[PDB]
């Protein structure tokens, strides 16, 4: 038995678990999108080509750092490597480009302006925090500058302050009008321009700073597929991002990063307003107790699955692979469990952006996700997503669920979906079939954006529109068959589900056919 | 609400995920046992006391290294630290001692000659490896030492051999008659006395070596509670461990460690023959592909849960805490998911044996387990264990599921069980109540062995047996009431369930009472 | 096998249906209560003896006819019959006495004058209804009188009027000041003093008339066990009845009869106010379209089951058995499907009151019920009753659900419950065990009232209270054992469940034991 099909027939979850089988090889298709952060280790054209071959689907640009021109060149190299495979349209793989905003970050200043300079803060020592720019480049063991002007307004005597991704902690003893006097609680060696978290503080920085405004405008001009908007606290923040992008960037997907308590409490209204959600475990594990992160992760992935919107699990997934060519057992486990949880995508940060094994990290993500998709208990997942999804009069929605039902019944090799905007394919993906969803499109952007949805293998038809509708459908359907056979999803004589519109220019995908592979 | 009781009421697993809430705090009780490997960083009487206070339930000793004299000292210290709390029998925590056999290991030697400490080899490099035994002192990046004779009886050319937690990958370029030259693939930092794995070979080493025989006999002499048997490949391996322990060590629990392909494949006969199971992920993730471990882990926990036998999840759960005071996010997830999987106990190795933050590690496991236990979907778990329960005429079994049902209905503070052998408490634990199980025993050994069962808080009643049954019963009940109050499990006015026998002895548990706390 | 135990292990409802086996003989015990209307055909001490032997649990007296002294005679004969078996306390079966009030009935006047003649009406013919008391004794095929003064105020042209328990249909063609001119819909002989129904008309007779009051007061003097209150339309109706019964009759159960549209629309408040419900299908089927009766039956049985309150299914169950000794197929089906619906009791009207075969009717209900009860899909029933019953701090509720859980686990012969008021036994019955519930009481009245609850076999202890509580429990327990052996419920060596309290008095059931039958 293949792809855990022995465990798939179990009537209980428990028995399904008991039947999982390390000798039951998975199918070749991998449904979960892989998002890579690009930096020094992975920004060369030649390295990017191997990232694509290994499984990268989306390139993430971290606008916390780097100049516009530095990112412009990262974008170019990505497009260059992606297009280098375009000569064969059957084998071509769209690669999305995402921009991760700085958002309302709080950063320290420079330590004695030296570079190789740190100070060892001793636990129990006092440290003054000032906001006076004359100290902007003169930080040491007694005085510390940071860039959050109104920090005194939202902090109180007894408040905690984390510095350098939570490695150092301080507790505030005194407030002056425009300074803080703190006591070191967790000692450490403090470098320069490090990140500051204020857990439980009602931080009043703008959702979109002036810099973000510029950054978003830059993204529009560079044709980015999606925006990962940092530190989203409420629905109004999303609407702000939406308004900046405006008319010109209306088709750019906005993915809200939930990285603090507020985002978690306001999660429902953020989800309603966004196109998708990133569980940003880095900051979140600082802002709320680390032992509670898994709950937030599961809750958010559950609600997105329920709502039908993509959700990305991020940060520290294969962390130890920054230095090592293999991951820990806990890391292998965390990737698989993000998939079983329901994550549409998984993400690499430092592993791809700066580490010593960017390609091995991508490869490992691809291998684990594939195993985990086979182990999904589709029988219960399908029963539940239905029960929790409303009665609609939308015909493409009815069609989509009919097709997933049909794909489980004939165990089909794929669900081929013809789509312009991608919506029809998304509506199929939300019901989580086991068969890969081959979305044939002519819109290059919809092709790139489809990577956000579990199961979608997006495919770009380069052929010009034939005037005879029936023939043009056939062209696109046959192209999907050819892609499938080439990648080994299925072979001649296999059964596939094909979804198409009935009428030329209906805007509905309301037709399903069960069809042998030619 | 509290302890995820909102998610507890959900009609589907999806909806249950959607309701998990980081602002719903866990109960104070912690059902999952914590087993700690004791070594250089944690073997002092002073550190041990803190380990007990942090939450350590079982002290593991790894017999891969160390003399009999070294280990007796550690055992001595564990007992001294444990007995340091015996003055108040209401606060005494029984601590089990476990012996982890070396088993059929294959290891390496020292370094260079000028310093037998720590060196390296480069990437893609080549490497001479020996089947002669003169070069153990001087092993560097050129010519390396193993300890396996009939190697090439079971080996091939171009075959994979791994080294040092398999962080070093090598393929044999060519062999000969019985010696090795190879080529590096995953180059890294080479150290001293590092482990070697041969994925694929049905290795001919014995299950219980001559050294194992000495260690097991030492184990009997020392009165150990349990044995972790390394590299169990089949049921006759377990029986040979049982035979070496013999009449004298017949009450010692045998826990088979499943850490290669054969053990996975023969899991059923091994489980039937064992007292419980360890999922030993360190070696398992080298012996089988890393991406497959989580499947082997969830299958084994599933089948153990179904059989009612203890299962331990082990290795690299909090690995990065060897050097850091906080875990990664993947580590947070891993611990949490082992608990949601159904694991009776989670284990720490390097994290407590040799790392810089042993106390932090134990405390992090304690916090995560508790959060995870609240997030369990008991409604479905209890339903499935009941359906997948063979119906029996066994009266003790009927009382036990009766008790668990009752404890859900009235959300009780505990299930109090009076037990001599532990069996009665084990019967309650296998139905996975949410409420902690206070197992009151006069037998010190069963009190220690009970740590293996999820949910069991064992308490050792030191008071003389009383002649009247009823009064002796009521004195042990009251002792349990006082422990629970003292540990904050419940308070005056709370409801508990109480399981007892109709007369003295084993197999007579047939009485369940719903009782207020006085 | 036996009692469809094969069918009850099925994992689906459909599979359950598939396995029902006409050759699977049921267990001797019959859980569903049987209520019989006493009349001319059945009031002799001698017929009443055979009614009991045949399975009658409740004797219902209709107070629409006959003097108080008449009913007191009938009552005395019920009591004589019941007490004839009293010499042997182990075989004695309590029998309940129920009072069914007349309520707001509408009745015609006397036909012709020549005693009680039966004028025949013809389809198409004109009939006139009048309140002119001149025709009080002078009804005929042209002009008919009835006892409802306000009929003209509450009827309209087009209204349907029904006569003789639904037999004759009339349509209002002409309303006068004093009279109605109607056209006959279907022919049929009209008797004297027949019953009238007005569907879709706001009838304004008091739900508790002055006759009702005397009758209820009489009930109290006569020490009846329960009242079946006719034509209950709303909660206040039920509260009036409770008031009339007052302090003296507080222990008397009020069962509301739902017989019209309003009763069904305001069902929820009526249930809250009542001790139980009667689905009174004779009138109900005339008051609402006949094709809707099953919807309301199944709705009310469902809701009563969910609230844990008794529900009775009544009227025309075995109708053809008034004139024949074998029922129709439709009737065999209706009794079985009422038990499958969830009804605690089934009832006989004319069958036992005025029919030529009273004893054949009682036996046929006894047989059908016992077959139907074995066809119950207990797996899903018990799962659902759990999920949907609250989490409560009430100890006796936990004990109760614990005991039903245990009784499924060990397939017990019975659940024995010691109860003073009956509540402990009621609490078990709401979870619908398969095993008969032997309720041992010393209170003759609760013994009689227990017949309202599915699965309770009441037995009345006559022994004197023993001074030592512990011994006085065992005395009653042992009595239930003896009762079970004689009744063929179980034998020596079978396992039974026993529920007792920790002290004398009501509200202290907290102890469940699983115990071998001695
Ligand atoms: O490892 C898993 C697991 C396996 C597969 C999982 N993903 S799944 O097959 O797609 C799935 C299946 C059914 C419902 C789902 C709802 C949301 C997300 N995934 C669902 C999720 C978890 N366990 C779930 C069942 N287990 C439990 C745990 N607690 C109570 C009952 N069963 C043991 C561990
Ligand atoms: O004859 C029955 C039936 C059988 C048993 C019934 N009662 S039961 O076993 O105690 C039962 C079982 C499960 C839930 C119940 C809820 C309320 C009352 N009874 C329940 C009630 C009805 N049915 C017709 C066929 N049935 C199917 C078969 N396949 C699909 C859907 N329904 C089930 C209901
Ligand atoms: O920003 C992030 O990606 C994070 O904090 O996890
Ligand atoms: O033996 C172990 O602990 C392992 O390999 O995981
Ligand atoms: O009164 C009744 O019992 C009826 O109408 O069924
Ligand atoms: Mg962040
Ligand atoms: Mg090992
Ligand atoms: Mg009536």
């Amino acid at each position: 038995q293949t792809q855990q099909l022995h465990a798939a027939m179990a009537d209980t979850f428990l028995e399904h678990m008991c039947r999982l089988d390390i000798d039951s090889p998975p199918i070749t298709a991998r449904n979960t999108g892989i998002i890579c952060t690009i930096g020094p280790a992975s920004r060369s054209v030649e390295t990017l080509k191997e990232m694509i071959k290994s499984g990268m689907n989306v390139a993430r640009l971290n606008f916390s750092h780097g100049t516009h021109e530095y990112h412009a060149e990262t974008i170019k190299n990505v497009r260059t490597a992606t297009e280098s495979f375009a000569s064969d349209p059957i084998l071509y793989r769209p690669v999305a480009v995402a921009l991760d905003t700085k958002g309302p970050e709080i950063r320290t200043g420079l330590i004695k302006g030296s570079g190789t300079a740190e100070v060892e803060l001793k636990k129990g020592a006092t440290l003054k925090i000032t906001l006076d720019n004359a100290y902007m480049e003169k930080c040491d063991e007694n005085i510390l500058w940071l860039d959050y002007k109104n920090i005194c307004k939202v902090v109180e005597v007894g408040s905690k302050i984390y510095v350098d991704d939570g490695l150092i902690s301080l507790q505030v003893k005194q407030k002056g009008a425009d300074f803080l006097v703190t006591e070191v609680e967790n000692g450490g060696s403090l470098g320069s321009k490090k990140g500051v978290n204020l857990p439980g503080a009602a931080v009043d920085l703008p959702a979109v700073s002036e810099k973000d405004i510029q950054d978003l405008k830059f993204g529009v001009e560079q044709d980015v597929d999606m925006v990962f908007a940092s530190f989203i606290r409420k629905a109004s923040d999303v609407h702000e991002v939406r308004k900046v992008l405006g008319e010109k960037g209306k088709n750019i997907k906005i993915i809200s990063k939930i990285e603090n308590h507020e985002g978690v409490r306001r999660f429902d209204e953020i989800l309603e307003a966004s196109d998708g959600i990133m569980v940003a475990r880095g900051d979140l594990g600082i802002e709320i107790p680390a032992e509670k992160v898994f709950l937030a992760q599961k809750m958010m992935i559950g609600r997105c699955n329920r709502a039908g919107k993509p959700v990305i699990c991020a940060t520290q997934m294969l962390e130890s692979m920054i230095k090592k060519p293999r991951p820990t057992r806990a890391e292998g486990s965390d990737v698989a469990n993000a998939v079983l949880d329901g994550a549409d995508c998984i993400m690499l940060s430092g592993e791809t952006a700066k580490g010593d094994y960017p390609l091995e990290a991508v490869r490992m993500q691809h291998l684990i996700a594939r195993e985990a998709e086979a182990a999904i208990y589709h029988l219960q997942l399908f029963e539940e997503l239905r029960r929790l999804a409303p009665i609609t009069s939308d015909p493409t929605e009815a069609t989509a669920v009919g097709a997933v039902e049909a794909s489980f019944k004939c165990c089909s090799g794929a669900i081929i979906v013809l789509t312009k905007s991608g919506r029809s394919a998304h509506q199929v993906a939300r019901y989580r079939p086991r068969a890969p969803i081959i979305a044939v499109t002519r819109n290059p952007q919809t092709a790139r954006q489809a990577h956000l949805y579990r199961g979608i293998f997006p495919v770009l038809c380069k052929d010009p529109v034939q005037e005879a509708w029936a023939e043009d459908v056939d062209l696109r359907v046959n192209f999907a068959m050819n892609v499938g056979k080439a990648r080994g999803f299925f072979k001649k004589g296999d059964v596939v589900i094909v979804l198409t519109g009935w009428r030329p220019g209906s805007g509905f995908t309301n037709t399903m056919r069960v069809v042998p592979v030619p």
